[PDB]
Order: C-alpha cells, then sequence, then structure tokens
RNA sequence: UGCGGCCUCUACUCUGCAGUUGUGGAAGGUCCAGUUUUGAGGGGCUAUUACAAC
RNA sequence: UGCAGAGUAGAGGCCGCA
C-alpha cells in the first residue's frame, strides 16, 4: 500500500498535527487517570477498559466513568462506538467497543504520526495483506467512512443546513451498483492506495479526517487551509466552510486549564456590555435559521463564535457590579468559598458558606500560608492524616432556586464574615438577614440608577428592620388586628398564617383529608403500574414505607441507600439478608414479599402494596382513623400556628422573606416627576412596562432589534391551522402582533385544531376509544400553551434587564475611561456591532492568575467588542513560557497575538527543518539504510547521537536541537537559556533562526 | 425505479424528576382561566432556597 | 449521571399501486 500523494506532498503539515493529533489524545488520556485515580492503547485508561470486558469487573463505577468521560473529551466516541456495537447482540454501548473503536484509531494515527515525522524509515505495516493493515487499517477506514455519514447529519442541527446545501457531499460520496463508496469523489474518505488486493484504506483526505477528531478548531483551520481539498470552491465559499465545520463538529475537547482574572468597575461594566449583545437562549430557539446565524460571528482571530446566552447571568453581574463598586455600605451577599471534608466509611462535607464583598472574602479564603481564612485548616491543591481538607474553589456568590441572600452589618466597612469550624468537624454558619426573588433585581438595579445605591440600600435596610419589629411583636403577643396596619407592611406582603391568626381562622391542615386523598391516588398508582407491567421507584418507595424514630436517625443512610438501589439458595439468602440488616421499626408490608429476580420481587411487592393500601381505605371508609403510613401527625404543617411559637420561627430561625415591589412606589414617584413621563397611566404600570417607557420617552432608546424579529412556537402553529401536502402542521415564525390577534382567537382556533387532529389520530387502528384521544389532545394543547406562555414572558423580562445592563455599564465608562458616550444607544447593540459603545476604541488592561503566577495584558486602544480576546489568550497553554522568556508578566495583548500567530507560522518550518537534516544524516551515513533495511528504530534522537559521535554537532549544539524540536512538538516554548531570542513579537521566529543555523553541519 | 401505509432500530433538540429528620408556602416552582406581549393581578397545589441535628 | 413524553432527520423489513 503506498502512502497517499496528498500526504506525500503536504507532509511538513500532516507531520506538524499528527504530532499535535497524539499529544492532545495522551492529554485526555492523562486527564482521566488523574480524575478517576486509575503505544496509547496500552494506557493506563485503555488497559482499564481492556480488562474491564474480559474479566470480572472489580470497580464498575471506574469502568462507566472511564466510559462517560471518554465519550466527553472525545465526542465523535458516540458515534463509533455505536456502530461498532451493531458491527459486532446488546443494546448497549461496552467496554468492548469503546476499546476497539479507540485502540484502532490510535493505531493509525501513531502509523501516520511515524511516517510524516522521519525522512526515512521502511514501514512493515504497509506491506499488502499485513496484520496491521487487515486488523487495524482497513476496519478503521470503513469505521470513519461511516462516522462521517452521521456527522454531516449533525451539520443540520448544529449549524441549520438544508439538504441542498449539503448535496455537493451527500449525493456524491457513494456510487449506486445494484451501495458502493465513489472513491473517485474529491472528498473521498476511502481509496485503493495501490493495493494489489484491492481492498479500501484511509485516503490522504480520511486521514486528514482522522487528525482533526484530535484538533482544536483553530488548529483545525490552519490545518486544512494547506491542503488542496476543496476541489475548486474558493476560500471564501459557503462549500469550504461546510467542508472545514464538517471537519470540527466532533472534535476533542481538550480540559482546560484554570484561569482566575481580576475584576473591576470597568472589567464588570464591560462584561455586561458583551453580554447584552449575545441571544438570550429562550428567544434563540424560537428563531428561523436564518436568524440564528446571525449570532454566529467571526472574531478577530478568524474564528466562529456562537453570540449566545448559556444563561441568565444578570443577577451575579449585576452583584459584582454592587461589590466592585462598593456601593452598598451595610448589605453584603453570600458567598461560598469551598467545602470541609472529613474522614469519620464514608466522608462527611460541609460548605463553607460567608458573606462579603467577593474581592474581600478572596483576600481572606486563601491565606499565604495555603489554609483557611482563620481555621488553620490546609486548602488541597483513606489516610486519616490527610484530613481535615478543605476544596480549593474561588469565592463565588450563592445563587440558587431563585433567590439572593443577604447579611446586614450594623457598620460600615464590616470585614468579610467567614463561617468558624469546631473540632475539625463542624462549620458553624450564619442564617442569612434576608432572601430577595432573582425577579426583584430588576427593580432594586431600576431603583439604584434612579436614586443612587445608597438610597437602595437604605431602603432594604427599612424593609427588613419593618418585618423584624413585627415577628418580635409576635414573640410578645401583640398583633392584633387593630395594631397590624402600624407596622408598616401592606396585607399582600404578610404571610397567610399571619393574617389567618389575626383574622381568627388559624388551622393546620386536614390531615385525615390528606390520608384519605393519598391512599385513595397511592392505590390508582399501584393499579397503573400493574396493569403496565402485565402489559430507583422501589428504593424511594421502601424508604417512604419505613417508619422514622429519634429524629429520623434510623432510616436509610446515603452510602446504604446507594447500594440497596444498585442491589441458587445463598444467592435468595443473601438478597433477603439486605434488608434484615436494613431492619426493614418494620417496613408495613415487605415482609409478606418474602424471592427469585428483581422482576417477581417487583411483582410481588407492587401486589402486596395494593393489598395493604386497599386494607387501609377499607379502614378509612369504616370512620376508623389509621396512622401506619409516613405521614405524621405531630409536624406542624397539620397543627394550628400560634402568634407566639410563629414570631420566633420568623424572627430567628429563618431568613426575612423580602416582598416583590419594594422599589415600585419610589420609582413611580420619580417618574412622575419628569415631564417626558407626562401621558402615562401610573395605575396600570408595573416596572417592567415604565423601564420601557422610560428610556423611549427620557432617552430616545430602544431595546435591541433582534427582540423585534419573527418567532416559532408549536402551540401557534397549531392556533394557525396550516399544514402541508401530506397533512402535518406548518412551522410558522409570527411576530408579536400576529401572536396577539391568534391568543384572543386561542377558544374557536384550538375547537378547528382537535376536531382534524382526532380525525388523524383515529386513522391509525392501534390507537382505536373516543376519550382516549380526547385525554392524548388535552396533554399535547396544555403542555404546547404553557410552553409558549412562559417563553413569552420570560422573553419580556431578558429586555429590561438589557434595558438596565446597558444603562449601568453606560455609566461606569462615562465616568472611567473619560469616553465620550452620552450619544450611545441600546438600540444599536448587534452580536457583530459596526457602531455604537461597543465599537468605541478604548485602553484596557487584563490581569489574571494561572498556575501561581500573575500575569497583566494591556492594549492602548481596544474596541470594547474584543474585550474576550483576553480571555483567549490567557487560556492559551503557551501564555506561561511564553512570559517567562520576554522576562516581564505585563505584555500588550497585539503582540502576543502577534507572537502567537508567527509561532504557529513556524511549527511546521521546524518540521521542515528536521526533515532535510535527517536527509543529510541518511544521505552521509550508510549505516542508517542498513539499520531501516533490517527494521531497527531509528529516531531523531538517534540521528543526533552519530551526528556527535561522527564530529558533525558538539553536545550543546545536540542539546539546543533536541529542547527546541521537543518545545514545538508540545506546541510550547523551550525555557529560558537554551536560545538567545529577540523581543515580542519576534520569540518564535529568534527561535526558529536559530534552529536553523543549529541545523548545518561541519 | 417512483409513491402511500404499518412495524423495528438509531441520532439531535426541547420540557419534567433524584440520602434521612426538623422548620419554613410574605418567596420560588407548577397547574387552572373570559389573566399578562406591562415577571402585573386572582384561584389551587407544592418544601425548592437555607439552617440545625444524624 | 439514570428515567419519561413530544417534534425533526436517517436506515432496515413487509404490502399495494404505476
Ligand atoms: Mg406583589
Amino acid at each position: 500500500m503506498n502512502i497517499p500523494a496528498l500526504v506525500e506532498n503536504q507532509k511538513k503539515y500532516f507531520g506538524t498535527y499528527s504530532v499535535m493529533a497524539m499529544l492532545n489524545a495522551q492529554t485526555v488520556l492523562d486527564h482521566i487517570q488523574k480524575v478517576a485515580d486509575i503505544n496509547l492503547w496500552f494506557h493506563p485508561v485503555m488497559s482499564h477498559l481492556y480488562n474491564a470486558k474480559n474479566g470480572y469487573d472489580k470497580q464498575p463505577e471506574k469502568t462507566m466513568f472511564i466510559i462517560e468521560r471518554l465519550q466527553s473529551y472525545f465526542p465523535f466516541l458516540k458515534i463509533m462506538a455505536e456502530n461498532q456495537r451493531e458491527y459486532s447482540n446488546r443494546v448497549e454501548v461496552n467496554s468492548n467497543d469503546i476499546f476497539e473503536v479507540l485502540k484502532r484509531a490510535f493505531g493509525v494515527l501513531k502509523m501516520y504520526r511515524d511516517l510524516t515525522n522521519a525522512y526515512k524509515t521502511y514501514e512493515e505495516k504497509l506491506n499488502d495483506g499485513c496484520e496491521f493493515l487487515t486488523s487495524t487499517e482497513q476496519p478503521l477506514s470503513g469505521m470513519i467512512n461511516n462516522y462521517y455519514t452521521v456527522a454531516l447529519r449533525n451539520m443540520n442541527e448544529r449549524y441549520g443546513y438544508k439538504t441542498e446545501d449539503l448535496a455537493f457531499i451527500q449525493d456524491k460520496r457513494f456510487k449506486f451498483v445494484k451501495s458502493q463508496v465513489n472513491t473517485g469523489f474529491f472528498l473521498s474518505l476511502q481509496d485503493y492506495n495501490g493495493d494489489t488486493q484491492k481492498k479500501l484504506h484511509l485516503s490522504g483526505v480520511g486521514i486528514a479526517l482522522l487528525i482533526c477528531l484530535f484538533l482544536d478548531k483553530q488548529y483545525i483551520n490552519i490545518f486544512l487551509s494547506r491542503l488542496p481539498i476543496f476541489s475548486s470552491y474558493n476560500a471564501q465559499s459557503e462549500e469550504r466552510r461546510i467542508i472545514i465545520r464538517s471537519f470540527g463538529i466532533n472534535s476533542i475537547k481538550l480540559p482546560k486549564d484554570r484561569i482566575h482574572s481580576e475584576k473591576s468597575n470597568k472589567s464588570v461594566a464591560m462584561d455586561m456590555l458583551n453580554e447584552v449583545k449575545r441571544c438570550p437562549d429562550e428567544l434563540f430557539t424560537t428563531l428561523s435559521a436564518e436568524k440564528q446565524s446571525r449570532f454566529r460571528i467571526i472574531s478577530d482571530d478568524h474564528n466562529e463564535v456562537l453570540m449566545k446566552r448559556s444563561s441568565d447571568r444578570f443577577v451575579p453581574l449585576l452583584l459584582q457590579y454592587i461589590d466592585y463598586g462598593k456601593l452598598f455600605d451595610h448589605i453584603r451577599f453570600h458567598v461560598n468559598m469551598g467545602k470541609l471534608r472529613y474522614l469519620l466509611v464514608r466522608v462527611i462535607e460541609q460548605p463553607l458558606n460567608g458573606f462579603g464583598r467577593l474581592e474581600e472574602a478572596e483576600t481572606m479564603r486563601k491565606q499565604e500560608n495555603g489554609t483557611f481564612g482563620n481555621s488553620g485548616i490546609r486548602i488541597r491543591d483513606a489516610n486519616p492524616a490527610n484530613y481535615p481538607y478543605i476544596v480549593d474553589t474561588y469565592t463565588h456568590y450563592i445563587l440558587e432556586n431563585n433567590k439572593v441572600e443577604m447579611f446586614i452589618n450594623d457598620k460600615e466597612d464590616s470585614a468579610p464574615l467567614l463561617p468558624v469550624i469546631e473540632d475539625d468537624r463542624y462549620v458553624v454558619k450564619t442564617i442569612p438577614s434576608c432572601r430577595m426573588s432573582t425577579l426583584e433585581i430588576p427593580a432594586m438595579a431600576f431603583h439604584m440608577f434612579l436614586f443612587g445605591s445608597k438610597k437602595t440600600e437604605k431602603l432594604i435596610v427599612d424593609v427588613h428592620n419593618r418585618y423584624k419589629r413585627l415577628f418580635q411583636a409576635m414573640q410578645k403577643e401583640e398583633v392584633t388586628a387593630e395594631n397590624i396596619a402600624s407596622f408598616g407592611i401592606a396585607e399582600s406582603d404578610l404571610p397567610q398564617k399571619i393574617l389567618d391568626l389575626i383574622s381568627g381562622n388559624a388551622h393546620g391542615k386536614d390531615v385525615d383529608a390528606f390520608i384519605r386523598l393519598t391512599v385513595d391516588d397511592m392505590l390508582t398508582d399501584t393499579e397503573r403500574r400493574i396493569k403496565r407491567f402485565k402489559d430507583d421507584f422501589l428504593a424511594k418507595d421502601i424508604v417512604l414505607f419505613q417508619p422514622s424514630v429519634n429524629d429520623g436517625e434510623n432510616k436509610i443512610t446515603g452510602l446504604n441507600y446507594r447500594i440497596m438501589q444498585s442491589a441458587d439458595y445463598e444467592a435468595k439468602q443473601q438478597f433477603k439478608l439486605m434488608f434484615e440488616k436494613a431492619r426493614l421499626e418494620p417496613h408495613p408490608f415487605l415482609y409478606k414479599v418474602f424471592p427469585a429476580n428483581a422482576v417477581e420481587f417487583y411483582e410481588r411487592y407492587l401486589i402486596e402494596r395494593k393489598f395493604y393500601l386497599t386494607g387501609l381505605s377499607n379502614e378509612i371508609k369504616k370512620g376508623n382513623r389509621v396512622d401506619v403510613p409516613f405521614i405524621r401527625r405531630d409536624q406542624n404543617k397539620w397543627k394550628t400556628p400560634a402568634m407566639k411559637t410563629l414570631g420566633r420561627i420568623y424572627s430567628e430561625d429563618l431568613p426575612v422573606e423580602l416582598p416583590r415591589q419594594m422599589f415600585d412606589n419610589e420609582i413611580k414617584s420619580h417618574l412622575k416627576s419628569l415631564p417626558q413621563m407626562e401621558g402615562i397611566d401610573f395605575n396600570n404600570a408595573n416596572v417592567t412596562y415604565l423601564i420601557a417607557e422610560y428610556m423611549k420617552r427620557v432617552l430616545d432608546d430602544d431595546f435591541q432589534t433582534f427582540y423585534q424579529w419573527n418567532r416559532n412556537y408549536r402551540y401557534m402553529d397549531m392556533l394557525k391551522g396550516e399544514y402541508d401536502r401530506k397533512g402535518s402542521l406548518q412551522h410558522c415564525f409570527t411576530s408579536v402582533e400576529e401572536r396577539e390577534g391568534l391568543w384572543k382567537e386561542r377558544a374557536s382556533r384550538t375547537e378547528r385544531y382537535r376536531k382534524q387532529a382526532s380525525n388523524k389520530i383515529r386513522s391509525n387502528r392501534q390507537m382505536r376509544s373516543s376519550e382516549e384521544i380526547e385525554t392524548i389532545l388535552d396533554k399535547r394543547l396544555s403542555n404546547s400553551r404553557n410552553e409558549y406562555q412562559k417563553s413569552e414572558k420570560v422573553i419580556r423580562r431578558y429586555r429590561v434587564q438589557d434595558a438596565l445592563l446597558f444603562l449601568l455599564a453606560k455609566k461606569t465608562l462615562t465616568e472611567l475611561a473619560d469616553f465620550d458616550g452620552e450619544r450611545f444607544k441600546l438600540k444599536e447593540i448587534m452580536p457583530d456591532a459596526e457602531k455604537g459603545i461597543l465599537s468605541e476604541i478604548m485602553p484596557m488592561s487584563f490581569t489574571f492568575e494561572k498556575g501561581g503566577k500573575k500575569y497583566t495584558i494591556t492594549s492602548e486602544g481596544m474596541k470594547l467588542k474584543n474585550y474576550g480576546d483576553f480571555f483567549v489568550l490567557a487560556s492559551d497553554k503557551r501564555i506561561g513560557n511564553l512570559l517567562e522568556l520576554v522576562g516581564s508578566d505585563i505584555v500588550s495583548k497585539e503582540d502576543i497575538m502577534e507572537e502567537f500567530n508567527k509561532y504557529d507560522q513556524c511549527r511546521p518550518e521546524i518540521s521542515s527543518i528536521v526533515f532535510n537534516l535527517e536527509k543529510w544524516a541518511f544521505d552521509t551515513y550508510p549505516e542508517l539504510s542498513a539499520r531501516v533495511d533490517r527494521e531497527e528504530k531509528v529516531d531523531f534522537k538517534s540521528i543526533l547521537k552519530i551526528l556527535l559521535n561522527n564530529k558533525n554537532i558538539n553536545k550543546e549544539q545536540s542539546d539546543i536541537l533536541r529542547k527546541i524540536r521537543n518545545a514545538f512538538d508540545a506546541n510550547n516554548y523551550p525555557d529560558k537559556g537554551v536560545v538567545e531570542i529577540k523581543a515580542l513579537p519576534e520569540i518564535a521566529m529568534s527561535i526558529k533562526k536559530a534552529f536553523g543555523e543549529y541545523a548545518i553541519m561541519k
């Protein structure tokens, strides 16, 4: 078999990127080894899989972890492993599949790495009909070809390509006989490669595709651009972009190294502006492919970026804005600062929660001595000596369940509140002063913008102090219908139990009703499950029915729960014994069950459950009170609330739940005073409405234009009632005005929809009752309607959130850079903005910490839209070693980007210099030709040795050549002192020049 | 070779759920509707945030 | 990470028709 001509003609590029490919693979395998505490197919992680399929599994938990992460870091492995299963019958992918795919991929990658990085070696593996070809290479070519079929299908989903745009590939890959691979196709992944046996091998394009599975997207683009693989399509063609996208769609995801940026007022401003240019995710799903495409932008460094919001970062951004701005004197937000682990066999975790400004808390979290706060306990990064320790995590705000928790300090400039640790075991936390809904944060921001943060803060603190005064009075039993108004809290902001208590209507929930209802519901479900079966459930239910004693200390604990859920005469005994050991105050029915298999056990469990619940129902029907179940009459839920007891729980035990519409009255009073707001009826004006009116009437602004684009919703499809030829519902894209009108007419339109839809269901014989169909449609319309309504409500919220970020960011930058804003407007903001604030040029400075060092990257002038460049540079593996060479931790952004592009151009030229050196050595010394012919491994290292001994090179020169060559293979810079260098951006160029000169002979 | 129906398998996207006990439904989630394109309001349901103890 | 539903795309088997 001959090496493909593409490979032979582009050897320097295949050489470079094959090396990069194999290093990237090792990196992933190494990472998995570390995290899971245990010739790349002999790697510990790969050995594990090899043995996992064959022998009895000693840790299935580890096997399954390895298989899950391998598929995370190598996304193509999902497709190839699924094809390997089918190839082989079991339903699911097994360690053998994963092992076989990767053994072959690695084997062929290694082969081509060796051929392309060596002037001459005699490769036995290329001999026609050999073991390597028959067992590894030829199977892989077929696998790769089948992989690509699916990759092209994924292109439709990922980038919204249509059949017409992919047909230039999809229609021409295979040729029909009676089916066959069209080896004449320009992008054919298989060829005969002059094999006399006439078996399909990987083609050159095939080898390029294999390599690109193991590259980053940036390097896929650099690599493929140097190959003539695009027939006649030109640099700017859509076809070229399709080809390149197809070669990256499922490529390696590398584990990313830790970065910690220093934040500032300016940085937070810029984080907010770069957030508002992105599409909200709830909006993006509703948009046509055309308009979704408008968020796919090309960066400065010619990289495609999807400008879409991962998540709603409005609230954290606002908290950073307040902290770094030092805008609240007394309020501090709830931060987590890691976890305490102690050994006490299980390990127990406790979160290290506290309150302070994110910066100040972070300064306290990690001492110079590497201990936490004032604790003494080591921050790490079955041995009792290793415990206790604290998991290393950067201070972040706690934001769960749509809440923001706070602590109110009496005095200004208070220190961070970190938890005390006791007995190296207990983390003594603080109940937050109060808790606010994340939905309240827009109005707070608006209040802050209109009045100032200090006035905003005074209002939060005053509201908090009113609730406290109320709860104190409850504890003295001094709250009446007569005096409730004096506490200054509106009825709609008081708990219902207080309102019940003052009205003389205090009651618990009715236990008897609840038990009667629960028993009936559960009996019905039991029969549903019995029927479904004849036609973690069990672990949850077994514990549900386990009686509690001694504050619940008797019930099944975490580890034993996991074992129970996961869990021949002896085998039967063993299974029964488990429930004896778990002491199942007994489970009410389980003992009746006691068999041969899980399936028998589930059936018997359900029958016995049915008999138990029937008994209970029958006793309820006799009017009897029963008590056996998991409902517990002594819980306060079921008792009447008392003023004094509830007063104490509200004051001492819980945070104050702050009300919604805290800031409304003050916002409205302000706006009423402005003459621009003269028209507005403030009796029908919510804060979402008023934000929009403010920016249109006071600021001559409007929301981003992408909130006006047409949107798709299934429910609106159903209401529009338009069908294709075959009779499927059409996907409409409506305007808001259209949907307003459909919604008004939803009753009529739903009637029509159901009539037609029912008729279409009846066509199928499998489904044949009438009421069966009515239920199917009921659920169809409810679910769809609910999805639509929620989506539209949330998008409206994103609009005003963006208004607020824009306003705050603009305020920061106006005062800071001394730039000329005032003219800038949210309506101008767009993902690729060519005008307005995002296009303004400003000096910038980005400071970050990586691998225990602290660096700064500057710009004397930079468009605000490009602020994301800094993270791309900081993330780069080379940044560390490069700045070691520069001899400064402070550097220009432009210089580093130029350096990195020049490095990228030098790397293949290094490969070429090596090649020509090896060639010289082979031409001079004929001993090596013999060593090749008798199949002996010659390396660069070997050639250097011959050059050294026969006095062509000296040790110094040998060491330099070796070290530079190694640095480039690593995709990194060499250590300081190896070679004399120039300044940025010519460091890589100067290293290349040295290598070139040290590779000339004596 | 084209078209229609039925069955099986695979992929992608979107929505819902996950130690024990206690406390808490002014908040959050969800459901209903002659409600909202103004996270506003009404009615039902529900321990989700947190903290203590194991 | 395990489980359920809906929409979309693709492949295989069977039948009828041109
Ligand atoms: Mg309200």
